[PDB]
């Protein structure tokens, strides 16, 4: 460290609050500035648990949490190790999306940073002016699209900022290697645009041509300083947005989509746990979306990439997938618009076409419902009933987020079934205790699961671009750690409690796949790729500030 | 102008703006982009404070939430606190400061002042060297031994000097950058914090050796060597035996006072002066008895016995009319519990009758007026309340112990047992009491807030070295001359909360006056208008702006 | 963009402009005042500088001025060196840095490295961690026991990694700020510097213990474990047994070359290269005596070896052309002087007569080329070169040692002696010989600056991991490329050094074009153009903008 007195505490990065040594606080003028106890972060892990403890709304324990990344950050990382399933629902989905809905309100430090259209033409210059200088990690929004609850502008940047503190806590990439973005170009939110708390420019979303002119300076504002291998995560954009980016961009610079390619891996993920119970033909498989766009395209693409992969056509895979969106089932000459993403998996009308989904549900007779519309409580009880008619054992993934945007609940999906689905939710739902004394704990479906380790090996390998192959690794890698005992009682996915070491396992084969692929550019190729990786991992240990005095 | 840009400039509170770093100013001093593109005024921040607090439920909630503004935007937290200082008043101040402190360590963020052990003995320059601001003209300093009615917190206390230099900066316009509160920590007798895991100092007793008088002495050496030997330093809390022996040790080696003994002196004589404008009760027929003979007591009796020395009476026969009655009984000669030389003057030949309770105390001696400065609870009880309306036509009753639970009794009870008679001020806050026949008291607070701010204010500005009783004394008539008539027809004792700042900056206007008059400022040169002088030196909540002198040539 | 402003931003040489800070830059970052009102460019400030040069008498003192420019504004100091380099290069490089050396600590005014004792150790780390530049590309390292033909000069020799990097730099356009100057201080044999009360290093003896070897191991890993694996690292006068050692020990673990072995070796071979293009003598005539079998011997006779493999000839054939003659006399096989490993090879069967002087070795074997690599003084005697204008037509002269004292011959009496026959190139500068006869010969300094930045500015943008003799090859031969039939008609076997800046450049980018030809480069992407990847990339002495960032929403 090259800074010495108070600015050791005013930097959360160095504050160890009472945890600064004797030492420390006599060598670098901290002496009388702290009271004088000298504790432990075991200490101030249990201060923060019993405060905790009090405290009764979710959005107050964001708020609390949060707030300890902006005071001391080896403790704000230290408390999210200790029990990171209890404070996930807080730091993510759900409660995330209640942050962002009231960011402007609960605001109390910025966070991350905010490149404006209003910027255009000096964004380097903005770039510039972040203090950390070895930057590896990027996730961008412009907030159109954040969870289910549609264009909530510079409020999104909450989302930017979980993403990251779940790169550190889960996967150990530095916090300081770590910039969560915000593309302001306005909003087309008019809630917002008359609240005095909004924290974007008053205006409508800039959708012409200085909008991609935006983003392509952007990109190559953070590569010029950063490295032109620097990882670009693009989270929450609008569903045209988000595909013409990932493919202008994927080829060009070290991205992905975190909502097309992350979400695909987790629900394959899911997929591969519910087969190994199953058991079922690979030919008796019909896929049904409720939602034709980012997480729907981006599941199926991973689907038949992983069928071809395992035996079947490419052609073969598509008819086995179908999609209803909000128009109707996606069928060839429907009024409503079909874009190119579409095509494999809009196909010739069936005898009967499907009004609502239910009746797309007893028409198809599909053996796998998915949820990615964002638009509540689709897979109503006869949605589900109708599933469980059809099917011994029938796969319900009601993905969307936050809660009230699921498509059904953890109960309604193991009671309307009589305990014999398959069930996986975007956002955490507790165990499910059933009248004959049955408990079915329900796994989550979602992208946390993959972007923390995929993130980690792509930078430790010095990786350049992210094939959909990366994410299929990740897929394996991530049912490759779930148990017997863990499925026996009905998870798709290991226990959240595990997510670090679930986190690590999968980069170590994500690593190992990426050198054996010609697609890893940091030489030397290590031997042992798992403790590369180990050893490599931020900790929320303090470390020593002491200088080195000594001998001669 | 400021010698720092970037990142710095908003993880320090003294100069952050958040969302009010105007545009210029993000671009000039590299701010872009860490900001969100929204710029805002202070307005729209206090609002967002505001919307935020009201919506909050207990009173703790409310101070973490406020003392952590002071922390994040220092500008923003005196706005929020000017805005309005009666609602916030028992939030950052008595109560809740109470609650705040017996349970400082289990909210701990970031710590607030400087702290002293017994353990940086020697050393204690070094540590004052470490402070980041260089002209420091006001310390409010504690021991933690007698942190209000609660007793020994030890560094726990450290809660009531923050308090205190908050008051400093929201009442008198005190520049922030230049208060420090500080905490000495010897040790607690408090057995609960040295049990407790999340305690702030030592784990030891109270170190009552040579060492803790060559330790207080080494803390008054090392703050004069570095910020000037007429660096006004506030003694808060220290406990009786201390708070005195250092007062005298110092008073006239320091620019030092007592705020325990002396400013609430001064509330208390004010509060009493307010009281005979409406009585007008003869002079020879006053009688006021005290219960508890600590600090706030004989600071008050000392205030009284002058102000009626001034207005005709010997110091004999003033102190005549002055009972004290202690956790023991009656102050009386020749008793078996002990009396020191400052009770002496006030301990009397034993009545007819020697009273075991208060109550006894009130039917025996007949006293006019009731101070109740105990820490010990509801002790005027409605007995107490109930023979003071029956003895007396307008009774005055001060029940001046802190926090409300340590109160000898509230306004409710003061106001309907005495059926609206009785002239009443607490040390902690009440609402208004609306009697039964539709009449509404406003009960004032006989609290030191009224005085600390603009006697510190007053003797900074005047570069003042000593600090007289008799400042204290034109403090009390300063306060009481503010209080108008139809303020003094509801109830009022005291100005209202809600114009502290002004009755502040007034008792400082008139204190450099007398300061000036008796050649106790040293401040060259005099200035012709005083109340101008004070005015224009008052530190203000708007942001500053930090561009750049850019010009053409 | 800059993170600090106000003075701090002239008192870094780094980004101190002086009177070339703008008005704007004054008003914005907060030097306006600080500075005179007078706005200057960098030409009337470079003016400045050479006004004060000419005119000046000392080497020594033309030295201490313009490193002194490297600690007060490094932009400056740059595009003064750049300016003219001709004539500058004698008075930062040999011979003066050599002067500068001698007396480097009765000249100190700030330190301009870092420097790493035996004192220091198993805390090297800490150390490297205190160099407050965290992108460190090139290191140049030294300790101090072969500086120039000056021998053993301890930390006194820091001079010449200092003068190195600046080289790196004003040739190669290699950014000073990824430059690190490193002096291993493990003691001097030097009495002289151990009696002298200014010197720079720790008042012992040379460790030759375990401990050295632990140290340099600690030093290697320290500078990669911080700035990376493939960082390079430049060794530089560090005396025979610890060179060659090292170099192996390291070539093949480190980004790692000696610029004394195989920087020397390359423009040796360059200058031996353009000596062949005027006298066309069959490869099976060439017979080379080396005054010397040390670092620079050795280095230069494994490039011959090299090219005349590549030109045909085998391993065995071409060593046997190569005959060497050390301070014991010449190297036959069985002699009394030892004979080290890297000696063996060209220590051959003793012919009819051994000779006991340098004369008696010309005479007798009969050499086309003589290269004298000594350090020892002026060997190469009137006889010496006379016998070589006797035997040979056009006799190849290099008096390779520096500095100018040290030296085997001058121009004059080279040029003079051989009736302007000879092949002349020496280590130190000599001005142009004009001879009775009219004629005007302009001899090339055969020196390894013309090969060291181009080399390691490949290197650094290539980021190469190990360097091959193989790299010093093409080095040579993009080196004597780029000599034109003119300037090989006035007697210059090597470009002038008034063009180093593009000859360096141009080496450079014929170095990649190599590196990436045979699979050495890892730096992906391969560019297209290597000509306009490497020149893209040079640092330039023109001052940056430092003016924040500001426009209109
Ligand atoms: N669990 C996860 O990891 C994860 C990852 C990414 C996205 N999601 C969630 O998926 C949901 C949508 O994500 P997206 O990025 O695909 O959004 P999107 O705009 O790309 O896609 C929405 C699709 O759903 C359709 N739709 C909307 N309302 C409908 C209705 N009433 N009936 C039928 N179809 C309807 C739309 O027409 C569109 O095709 C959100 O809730 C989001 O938070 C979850
Ligand atoms: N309103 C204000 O401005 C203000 C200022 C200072 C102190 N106070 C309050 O006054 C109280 C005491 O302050 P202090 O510094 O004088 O304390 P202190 O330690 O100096 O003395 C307390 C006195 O009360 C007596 N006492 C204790 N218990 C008693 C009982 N049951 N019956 C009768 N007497 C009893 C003690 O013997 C002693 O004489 C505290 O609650 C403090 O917060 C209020
Ligand atoms: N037009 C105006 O408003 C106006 C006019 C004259 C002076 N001033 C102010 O007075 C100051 C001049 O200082 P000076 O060195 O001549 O001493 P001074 O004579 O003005 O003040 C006397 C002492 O009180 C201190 N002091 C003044 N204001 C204070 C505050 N708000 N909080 C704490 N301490 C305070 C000073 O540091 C000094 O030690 C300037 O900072 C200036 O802002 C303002
Ligand atoms: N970032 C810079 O500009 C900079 C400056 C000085 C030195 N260095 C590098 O320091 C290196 C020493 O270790 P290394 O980085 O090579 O290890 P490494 O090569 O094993 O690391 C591989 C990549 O992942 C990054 N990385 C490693 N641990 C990480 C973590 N916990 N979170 C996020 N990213 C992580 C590294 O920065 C590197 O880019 C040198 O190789 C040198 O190149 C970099
Ligand atoms: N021009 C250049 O680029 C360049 C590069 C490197 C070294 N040099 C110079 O070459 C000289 C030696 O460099 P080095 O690293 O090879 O030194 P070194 O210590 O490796 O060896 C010097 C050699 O010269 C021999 N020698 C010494 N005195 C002698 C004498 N009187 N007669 C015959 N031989 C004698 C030694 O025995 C040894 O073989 C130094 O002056 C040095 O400055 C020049
Ligand atoms: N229009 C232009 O002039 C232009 C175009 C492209 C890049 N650049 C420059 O190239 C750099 C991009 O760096 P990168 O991280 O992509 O690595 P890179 O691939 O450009 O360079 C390869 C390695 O050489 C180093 N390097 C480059 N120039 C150097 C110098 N003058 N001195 C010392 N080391 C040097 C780099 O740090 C890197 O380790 C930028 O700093 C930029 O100024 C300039
Ligand atoms: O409104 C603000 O800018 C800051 C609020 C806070 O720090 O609480
Ligand atoms: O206990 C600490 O040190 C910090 C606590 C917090 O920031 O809340
Ligand atoms: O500045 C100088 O000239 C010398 C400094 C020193 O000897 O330390
Ligand atoms: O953040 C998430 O959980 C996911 O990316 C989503 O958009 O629903
Ligand atoms: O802080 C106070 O309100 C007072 O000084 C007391 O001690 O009660
Ligand atoms: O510095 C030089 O010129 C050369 O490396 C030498 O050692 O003579
Ligand atoms: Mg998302
Ligand atoms: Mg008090
Ligand atoms: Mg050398």
């Amino acid at each position: 460290i090259k800074e010495k007195g108070k600015p050791l505490m005013l930097n959360p990065r160095t504050n160890k609050g009472m945890a600064f040594t004797l030492q420390e606080r006599q060598m670098l003028g901290l002496q009388g500035l702290l009271p004088p106890k000298i504790e432990t972060q075991d200490i101030q892990a249990l201060r923060f648990h019993r405060n905790l403890k009090k405290m009764t709304s979710p959005l107050e324990k964001y708020i609390y949490i949060m707030g300890i990344q902006e005071r001391n950050e080896k403790l704000f990382y230290r408390i999210l190790q200790d029990d990171i399933e209890s404070l996930m629902p807080i730091v993510y989905t759900p409660t995330v999306g209640l942050a962002c809905s009231q960011y402007g309100h609960i605001f109390r430090r910025p966070k991350g940073l905010f490149i404006s259209i209003s910027d255009r033409g000096h964004v380097r210059s903005i770039v510039d002016n972040w203090p950390e200088n070895h930057v590896k990690a990027v996730v961008v929004t412009d907030g159109e699209r954040i969870l289910g609850l549609g264009d909530l502008g510079v409020y999104g940047m909450g989302i930017p900022v979980g993403k990251l503190c779940l790169y550190t806590a889960c996967a150990g990439i530095r916090p300081d290697r770590c910039l969560p973005v915000c593309i302001d170009v306005g909003t087309d939110n008019i809630a917002l645009l008359k609240d005095p708390f909004y924290m974007g420019l008053y205006q409508k979303r800039d959708r012409t041509q200085q909008y991609d002119d935006l983003i392509d300076e952007f990109m190559k504002a953070i590569t010029d300083r950063y490295g032109r291998n620097t990882l670009i995560q693009f989270e929450d954009f609008g569903n045209h947005n988000a595909f013409r980016f990932l493919r202008k961009y994927r080829e060009k610079y070290c991205t992905f989509n975190d909502d097309i390619q992350g979400t695909a891996a987790v629900a394959l993920a899911g997929l591969l746990a519910a087969q190994k119970v199953i058991s079922k033909p690979i030919s008796e498989h019909k896929i049904l979306f409720l939602g034709a766009g980012e997480a729907a395209l981006g599941i199926a693409n991973l689907i038949v990439m992983s069928m071809v992969e395992n035996g079947l056509s490419e052609q073969e895979a598509q008819k086995k997938i179908w999609m209803f969106d909000k128009y109707g089932l996606l069928v060839k000459g429907r009024k409503a618009k079909i874009d190119s993403y579409q095509e494999p998996f809009t196909h010739s009308a069936p005898e009967s076409i499907p009004d609502t989904f239910e009746d797309a549900v007893n028409i198809l007779k599909p053996s796998t419902i998915i949820g990615v519309a964002g638009a509540g409580r689709l897979f109503t009880p006869d949605v589900i009933r109708a599933m469980a008619s059809i099917n011994e054992r029938p796969v319900i993934f009601a993905l969307s987020n936050p809660t009230a945007q699921a498509e059904c609940t953890a109960e309604e999906a193991y009671t309307l079934t009589e305990g014999r689905c398959l069930f996986a939710s975007g956002s955490p739902f507790g165990p499910v205790k059933l009248t004959d004394g049955r408990v079915f704990t329900p796994g989550q479906g979602n992208n946390v699961y993959i972007f923390p380790g995929v993130a980690l090996a792509v930078i430790l390998c010095n990786t350049w671009h992210i094939s959909d192959s990366v994410f299929l690794e990740a897929a394996k890698a991530l049912t490759s750690q779930l148990t017997d005992e863990e499925l026996a009682q009905g998870r798709l996915y290991p226990p959240l409690a595990n997510i670090q070491e679930v986190s690590i396992n999968i980069a170590i084969k994500v690593t190992e796949y990426l050198y054996a692929n010609k697609m890893a550019f940091r030489y030397p190729e290590p031997e042992d790729k798992a403790k590369y990786v180990k050893e490599r991992t931020w900790r929320s240990e303090y470390d020593s500030l002491l200088p080195d005095v000594y001998e001669w």
